Parts: structure tokens; sequence; C-alpha cells
């Protein structure tokens, strides 16, 4: 087992040029592949999630070229639905933002392809999306456990009246939204009940409009999509820096700054995780908003009790930042923490307790009572990039912390530790 030990960081201060948004990157890649024309993505994220998406596009016959730092990508649009026959296997590694969207997109036409990935991918639910796709005409077969990948897609999604459960993941709706415009018939996507991670739907809609497609959003309860559309290359597209990745650095400043400025995202960003800054502000930190930056300056840190359903990922960062806040922090309505890279509620509670916190792992919430002082712990990361990044913040104290499998950050942020070190100051 590989590990990285972070020595206590006395102060953080500096500027970080954010890696590209993983959410935006994979949506842009898929739309670029389906679109007509050449799309040039800039500030594209170079991480495992994107590499796996790129690998899948290659397997699907899409042509593209990458710059040296793999942040600039020129994609030759397919000019319509990707075609894949022969019941071949499409390996998506561990990119859920590839698996979900492609599961839907490859249901267009008369394909026959099997989607799978690393063993862990088979543990992320996709049943709600399959249910919706089938209502739209798609022929889908679970090759292993019902409601999970691998899936054998045999086309048939034509559109029509489609219900979709949006209570476990916004990604199923996202996948349906990107695929539907290309279906031959108009589609009416009806959300069964609650819709979690709503901000991600806005990212999806934003990307779709950029690629030439708009739909009718009826208060996020139903989405009317006209079929027979085509995605069009927007020419050059700038990928916003990753707001989720930015949370770690902004939190670092709220805890041990100094002022940390992240560039690549600003007040105009489409990502819901920029709202993470509001939480730090509510906790006592100072936030500065720029056109292409967000900065956080140390103030004080006070515990908060909030519904974090709008920023599920960035919320994990608040969970460890809570170790440094005064009082008990409660993060509510984060049930789907349980169905991601690992069960994050279980994982976060387990590791937080290891560094000294008293933690109540609620079914869909977490209450964190910080200790008077943190203690050393060899943090288990559960093959989850965010566990590694969240716990790196434990080093912003008097105790060092050992992070197991530090390379797991590569899913979305390969250079995480060097970047953290960049803003880590001894004086
Ligand atoms: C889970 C994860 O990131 C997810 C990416 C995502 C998207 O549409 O881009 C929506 C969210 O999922 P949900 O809350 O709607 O299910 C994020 O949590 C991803 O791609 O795995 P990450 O947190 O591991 O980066």
């Amino acid at each position: 087992m590989e590990s990285l030990t972070l020595q206590p960081i006395a102060r953080v201060d500096g500027t970080i040029n954010l890696p590209g948004s993983k959410s935006v990157s994979n949506r842009a890649l898929l739309l670029a592949a389906l679109a007509h024309g050449k799309t040039v993505l800039t500030n594209l994220l170079d991480s495992d999630d994107v590499r796996h998406m790129l690998n899948a596009l290659t397997a699907l016959g899409v042509s593209y070229t990458l710059s040296a730092d793999r942040t600039r990508c020129e994609i030759i649009g397919n000019g319509g639905p990707l075609h894949a026959e022969g019941a071949l296997e499409l390996f998506l590694g561990n990119a859920g933002t590839a698996m979900r969207p492609l599961a839907a997109a490859l249901c267009l036409g008369s394909n026959d392809i099997v989607l799978t990935g690393e063993p862990r991918m088979k543990e992320r639910p996709i049943g709600h999306l399959v249910d919706a796709l089938r209502l739209g005409g798609a022929k889908i077969t679970y090759l292993e456990q019902e409601n999970y990948p691998p899936l054998r897609l045999q086309g048939g999604f034509t559109g029509g009246n489609v219900d979709v459960d949006g209570s476990v993941s916004s990604q199923f709706l996202t996948a349906l939204l990107m695929t539907a415009p290309l279906a031959p018939e108009d589609t009416v996507i009806r959300i069964k009940g609650d819709l979690v991670s709503k901000p991600y739907i806005d990212i999806t809609l934003n990307l779709m409009k950029t690629f030439g497609v708009e739909i009718e959003n009826q208060h996020y309860q139903q989405f009317v999509v006209k079929g027979g559309q085509s995605y069009q290359s927007p020419g050059t597209y700038l990928v916003e820096g990753d707001a989720s990745s930015a949370s770690y650095f902004l939190a670092a400043a709220a805890i041990k700054g100094g002022t940390v400025k992240v560039t690549g995202i600003g007040r105009n960003s489409m990502q819901g995780d920029i709202r993470f800054a509001d939480v730090l502000e509510k906790m006592g930190a100072t936030i500065c908003w720029g056109d292409d930056y967000i900065s956080c300056t140390r103030g004080e840190l006070n515990a908060i009790d909030m519904d974090m359903n709008h920023i599920p990922d960035a919320a994990m960062t608040i969970a460890t930042a809570a170790l440094f806040a005064k009082g008990t922090t409660t993060l509510r309505n984060i049930y789907n923490w349980r169905v991601k890279e690992t069960d994050r509620l279980f994982a976060m509670a387990t590791e937080l307790r290891k560094v000294g916190a008293e933690v109540e792992e609620g079914h869909d919430y977490i209450r964190i009572t910080p200790p008077e002082k943190l203690n050393f712990a060899e943090i288990a990361t559960y093959n989850d990039h965010r566990m590694a990044m969240c716990f790196s913040l434990v080093a912003l104290s008097d105790t060092p912390v050992t992070i197991l499998d530090p390379k797991c950050t590569a899913k979305t942020f390969p250079d995480y530790f060097e970047q953290l070190a960049r803003i880590s100051q001894a004086a």
C-alpha cells in the first residue's frame, strides 16, 4: 500500500490555477463527439476520468488530438449518434460521467455494445437510467447484477414519454437530456419525485446550449425535448476550472490562511460547487469573487448545520474543515454520498473519528464534533479521490497525517498534492 505523509502546514497562501472541470470536460467531450464540426476544447482536465472518456471515444471511432499537457483537445465531430455494432465491449475504466452519458447516447439507433469498466464501476447504480431509457424504447440487458453495469445496449431509444427517478442521482437525467435531442421523436422527460444534485442539471443544460441545443425546462419537474436535433461544434470551448477541486484550496485558506486564490472559475461559473464558497463564508471565512477567480481569506471557523444536497461533493470538504470549526457541524440530505466512489458517509465518519472527532453517521447526514486537538491517523481512502483530498486538510494543524493511496486523487486531480504544497507556507 502506497502512502503519502503530510507534515503540519503552518499557513496556506497563494494562487492556484485550477485543473479543468471534470463535469464540464466529459460533457464537452461527448457533445463534441456527437456534434458536427471540429470542437477545440481548452483547459480540458487531464485526469483518469477524462482519459477514460477519451479512451472510450477512441474505441467508438472518434478522432481527436491532444496538446502536450493534454489540456487542449481537437475533436472531429461524428455528426450524429455514434454507431457501434458487433456486441463489442466498451471499457470505461472508472468514469461514471462516461458510463452514465454513454449508456444513454449509445441507445440511439441500432447499436449492440456492452458497457463496462473496472470492477468498482459495476458497484455504481444505473437502474434508474436504464428504466428511463427503456421507456423511451431502448433495449437494455443487465449482464450481471440487476440495476448496475455491465450493460448490453441494443439500441431503440426513439423518444416519447419518459419518466426518470431523480432521487438518487442527477446523472441519469443528465444522460437522458444529452441523448434525447438526437432521438427521432420528441421526448417528454418527467421527474418521478425529488431531484438531487440539481446544479449538475444546469451544467448539462449549459453545455447542451453551447453545442446548439436547448430544451424546455418546466421547473425541473419535466423537460420537453424536441427530437431530430443535431449538436453543432461551438468552435473553441473553454472548460471552466474545477469548482469541486477548488474547494480543498479555498477550505485550506479558511482553515489556515492567509489568502488562497483559485483561478479558472469566478462569479459567472456554471458549476454548483462554487456555492461551496458561500458555506465557508457562513462559517466565518472571507470570500472574494472575481470574473475568473474566487479567493478565500482566513477569518474564523464556526460550525454550521445545512442541507448540502446542492453541493454533495464539495460538502465532503466541509466535513473535514469542520474539524477546525467551533461547535458541531451537521451536513444534511447527502444520502447519495453512499452510492459514489465509496460510501462516503461511512468512510467520512470512520476516518474523521480516527483523527479524534466524535461523529454521528446518520442515514443521510453527518454530525461532526471536533476534538480539542487532532491526533495522527493513517487515513484510509477507499479508492476515493475525494477522501484523499478532504483528509489532506488534517495537516493544517499541529499533527501530520498519512494518506493511503494518494494517487487515487488522479481520478480528477493528478497534481493535487503538489498544488497543495504550492500554497503550503512554512512561514
Ligand atoms: C460522484 C462523482 O461526481 C459526480 C459528477 C456529476 C456530473 O454529472 O458531472 C454529478 C454528481 O453526481 P450525483 O450527486 O448527481 O449522483 C457528482 O457527485 C463522479 O463523477 O463520480 P465524484 O464525486 O467521484 O467526482
